[PDB]
Formats: structure tokens, sequence, C-alpha cells
């Protein structure tokens, strides 16, 4: 650890604690993760993901059988600044430039079939520029909160798609729109009824094979949909079209990241400034 004077403490991660640090040699403040084969090679794959809206690994450091993550340091994050606006909320054309930058940085990864399945907000970190970046990204692959996971997890599903991402940007979009969050659960059955007393129980209809589940239970409560219009106030038809389709039951049939860049929501996207204080 050497070359790296620890100034603070900015996180305990699902993987261990973050520190902000100085690199020694470079003058460079960083975000230090310290780590609590295959591991080793895919951590090296995420070293060349690089995208404006990912958080770039910097470097890898195995050392006496440890393992400490440089990132790039980012001196806030969306949770952080979602409670600092929750007076008057983040104003929507920042949310849809947020929104809008994040699909770009899935689309990426995705594109390279890397997921992310572990997406919050204090896991996206913001810039003075107007930026927004996806941290810890292909860490769980590599390797608290439910309340971004999607059903098909839930379910037990083991081998889930891109689509889990997806879902839990829906429920951050929904969030930055609401100042609440869209559902949390505080444990997993809490969780899965969360998300069908306001999507409606999924059945075969709208999810063939949702029955056929490991942790699909007939004995489920059958709960009526709620309609968008309820759950989002006061987002408009484009935004409530794009969420419902971020938040579709099945995998399959969920908006893709490249698909949902397309979407209509996005004709007037711009990039403010937010007010950072730091
Ligand atoms: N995601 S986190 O809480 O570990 C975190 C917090 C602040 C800055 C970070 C950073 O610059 C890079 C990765 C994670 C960070």
């Amino acid at each position: 650890m050497e070359n790296f004077q620890k100034v603070e403490k900015i996180g305990e991660g699902t993987y261990g604690v973050v520190y902000k640090a100085r690199n020694k040699l470079t003058g460079e403040v960083v975000a230090l993760k310290k780590i609590r084969s295959t591991a080793i090679r895919e951590i090296s794959l995420l070293k060349e993901l690089n995208h404006p809206n990912i958080v770039k690994l910097l470097d890898v450091i195995h050392t006496e059988n440890k393992l400490y993550l440089v990132f790039e340091f980012l001196h806030q994050d969306l949770k952080k600044f979602m409670d600092a606006s929750a007076l008057t909320g983040i104003p929507l054309p920042l949310i849809k430039s947020y929104l809008f930058q994040l699909l770009q940085g899935l689309a990426f990864c995705h594109s390279h079939r890397v997921l992310h399945r572990d997406l919050k907000p204090q896991n996206l970190l913001i810039n003075t520029e107007g930026a927004i970046k996806l941290a810890d990204f292909g860490l769980a692959r590599a390797f608290v909160t439910l309340w971004y996971r999607a059903p098909e997890i839930l379910l037990g599903c083991k081998y889930y798609s891109t689509a889990v991402d997806i879902w839990s940007l829906g429920c951050i979009f929904a969030e930055m729109v609401t100042r609440r969050a869209l559902f949390p659960g505080d444990s997993e059955i809490d969780q899965l009824f969360r998300i069908f007393r306001t999507l409606g129980t999924p059945d075969e209809v709208v999810w063939p094979g949702v029955t056929s589940m490991p942790d699909y239970k007939p004995s489920f409560p059958k709960w009526a949909r709620q309609d968008f219009s309820k759950v989002v106030p006061p987002l408009d038809e484009d935004g409530r079209s794009l969420l419902s389709q971020m938040l579709h039951y099945d995998p399959n049939k969920r908006i893709s990241a490249k698909a949902a860049l397309a979407h209509p929501f996005f004709q007037d996207v711009t990039k403010p400034v937010p007010h950072l204080r730091l």
C-alpha cells in the first residue's frame, strides 16, 4: 500500500472499505477499495472496459495476497445529491440528462456482455461538470439493499441477463422523480410483494414461464396493477412510457439500454450543470 496515503473513509463497500487516498508518485487523488485467480482475471477484463460514464479503474494492486482496486475519485454520489435536492427535487432536465448518460454507460457494458448486477444510487457518482458515472461495474461477477433488485433475481433465476440493470435503473429514475424509493423492501418477500402491489402479481399472461421459477409460489397473493400516473406523478407521458418499458416483468420484453436511448423521452435531452456543494 506503500505509495498511497489515506485521506479519509468515503464508503463501506459491499466488498470492503473505500478510502479517499493520494498517490504519492502521481499526485493523483483516487478512491482506494480494499477487497474484503479467476477474480484476478475478471478484474483484469474490467480495466479495459473504459467509457466516459463508467468510473475508471486506474489500477489493480495484488500484493501480499491482498487486492486493492484503485478508482477514479468523484466527490459526490446520487444518493447524497438526492438527499440534498429533496426540498425542491432534481430538475427534470437534469434527471433526464442523468438517465440518458447512465443508459449510455449501460449500453456500453452490455454490448461487451458485462452486467452491473447491483445498481443503486450510492454507486452512481456525479461531478461538477454535469456528468454521472457507474461505479463498481462487474465487481459482482468477479466476486444489502434489495430496493433495486429485478424480480427474476428475487424469484431465484440464476441465469439472469442485462435486463436486471435496466430494472434497477428504472427504479432509480422513479426515485429521482418522486423523491421516494419506488420499492423499499426490507426482506426478499417484502421486496417482491411491494413490486406485486404496484405492478400487479405477475402471471403467465404477462410473463410466460414465471410460474415455473424456483421461488415462485402459487400461494402468492394476487394484487392488481396500479396505473403509472399514480406511481410517478408528475412525470409526463414520454417518461411514464419509458419507465413502463424499463419495468416490464418479462426480462425478454424489458427495453434494452440501446433501445431506451432512442425513446422519445430523450428528444429534448440536454446536459445541465448541477449545483454541488463539496
Ligand atoms: N461506491 S462507493 O461508495 O464505494 C464510492 C464513494 C465515493 C467515491 C467513489 C469512487 O470515486 C469510485 C468508486 C466508488 C466510490
